[PDB]
């Protein structure tokens, strides 16, 4: 199994980025998949997540408005477009793909991270 990120950099607040995230060999039974992001000396906090499943989406409300998650089912490819961006989402951002069964969580993997830098 492999989650595989790509699409971080700088940026000027105000503008945009697009986050992809690659899926081999994960089960799409009812697959969740999302985003998180840790600031540095700060807690990993959770931004956005889909069910697989439909296409069915939640935010953080840090980010509702801003951020729009999808899914390319056919590629195994999620995407996190953040617009309108500050200088508070600067941040290491994970991949993270779990299931949830019978409430067991059955798995649960996360990619390496990358960096997103929104600069004043």
């Amino acid at each position: 199994v492999q989650l595989v990120e790509s699409g971080g950099g700088s940026v000027q607040a105000g503008g945009s980025l697009r986050l992809s995230c690659a899926a081999s060999g994960v089960p799409s039974s009812s697959r969740v998949m999302g985003w998180f992001r840790q600031a540095p000396g700060k807690q990993r906090e959770f931004v956005a997540a889909i069910s697989w499943t439909s296409g069915n989406v939640y935010y953080a409300d840090s980010v509702k408005g801003r951020f729009t998650i999808t899914r390319d089912n056919a590629k195994n490819t999620m995407y996190l477009q953040m617009d309108s961006l500050k200088p508070e989402d600067t941040a290491v951002y994970y991949c993270n793909a779990r299931r949830i069964r019978f409430g067991v969580r059955v798995y649960d993997y996360w990619g390496q991270g990358t960096q997103v830098t929104v600069s004043s």
